[PDB]
């Protein structure tokens, strides 16, 4: 069970590499997109919460259009990370759903990130809106303080599947090396027993680095890199793939 | 607590890379020793059980000498892997112990591998002999069929510490990806609660490859790579191994 966007097959082969744009304004986003021409990666994520003028739907869509036109052939993921889940600024639930609906129906993005804990009515409505417009949903959950039990994490990933996520995603903060193994254990249980679509998981920080490298083994379909450095990430993924 | 051999500090920093040399005869051993000089690794293991003149103690020591001649500054580990534990040929227990004692008292090698389940009295006697001649002991155990429980693996590693091993070592065979996590769990439990010296662990085969890469995270002090041919399933090209170890170390 895969998700194919612009010839990229998510959920088989090597895990796919996501890089994120974090600029404040149009000029900074253009500069980042230009700098990223020299990099090799699979999916471009726009981290909208790093943008300054998020109040104006027009401003957000204009930036989305610039990014889309800068890299017309790359899978493009629109992500507003709420402060609630480790992002850079707050947003009202209603304005979050306005920006996401506008991104969806504009045709400018291939995927959106939708936080599981936004609220059930809003999640279901936004999943239906995305699907109706041929946009995929990465349904996401983040704990930047600690690592829940494996049982709790698996139930969250299963709930995302039940709510229609195309790709469930969880990211958690280890407070010990043991916590990294708990995240890998949850990942593998999902992979082997409950998943019927691609899943993304990660243990954050230095301690969790191995989780960003071992997705082909334990069942994570994608991983985030920086322009871990993207070239080093690709080196390790290739070595593991061919071992 | 660490083990330092010819300036290499085992138990600190990046896991140390071991490669196995596997020649059938003296001429092949010579040739492999010369060729290995340009590969980059931390410890050379001579897999003595691949040598087809083990019948002669002189032949075995001459082969060790040829390796030492070619690589005077490399930590050198003498390993006869018994047939019982996945090696190439069956020899008597007394023959196994004689070869190890001769290696020890020759001065040609820095370390020997001694299998835990050789028998407690023979193990103790051989550890004592090694230490009397300034040779370190990698005490080892292998399960080439399955992965024991994390608790059974920890039991064995702790027994090796109790018998005076300088570096306990266990290698086990995964039948599933779950079994790989079990090996990593046992490794970490040793690092955090029981180990008071360096320990080497690995899950073998393709499924276990991540365990050969993640030693710095979970507490395995060394890892095996392949120069041209692997000495156990799941070993990858030594340069690729080194690349991954460096990326993990510096992340
Ligand atoms: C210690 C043992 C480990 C291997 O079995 C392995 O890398 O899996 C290779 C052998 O040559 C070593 O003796
Ligand atoms: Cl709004
Ligand atoms: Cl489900
Ligand atoms: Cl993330
Ligand atoms: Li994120």
């Amino acid at each position: 069970k895969t998700v194919t966007v612009k010839n990229l097959i998510i959920g088989e082969g090597m895990p796919k590499i996501i890089v994120s744009l974090m600029g404040r304004d149009i000029n900074s986003v253009k500069a980042e997109a230009l700098a990223y021409r020299e990099a090799t990666f699979d999916i471009l994520e726009w981290r909208v919460d790093h943008f300054m003028d998020i109040a104006s739907t027009q401003s957000v869509l204009t930036a989305a259009r610039v990014i889309r036109d800068a890299m017309p052939d790359i899978p493009l993921l629109f992500t507003f990370r709420s402060a609630k889940e480790g992002g850079e600024q707050t947003i009202t639930t209603q304005h979050y759903l306005t920006l996401n609906r506008a991104a969806i129906d504009s045709g400018l993005v291939d995927m959106i990130d939708l936080e599981l804990f936004t609220g059930d009515a809003d999640v279901k409505a936004t999943v239906d809106y995305a699907h109706a417009h041929n946009v995929y949903v990465v349904m996401s959950n983040h704990d930047f303080h600690q690592t829940p039990s494996a049982e709790e994490m698996v139930l969250r990933l299963r709930k995302m599947q039940a709510l229609g996520a195309d790709i469930p995603k969880i990211a958690v903060m280890p407070q010990s090396k043991h916590d990294v193994l708990t995240l890998l254990t949850a990942t593998l249980e999902m992979q082997q027993h409950y998943a019927d679509r691609p899943v993304i998981t990660m243990s954050m920080a230095k301690e969790g680095v191995i989780s960003r490298l071992a997705g082909e083994v334990f069942g994570s379909a994608a991983t985030f890199g920086a322009v871990i450095a993207v070239n080093d990430l690709r080196s390790v993924l290739m070595i593991l793939h061919n071992a």
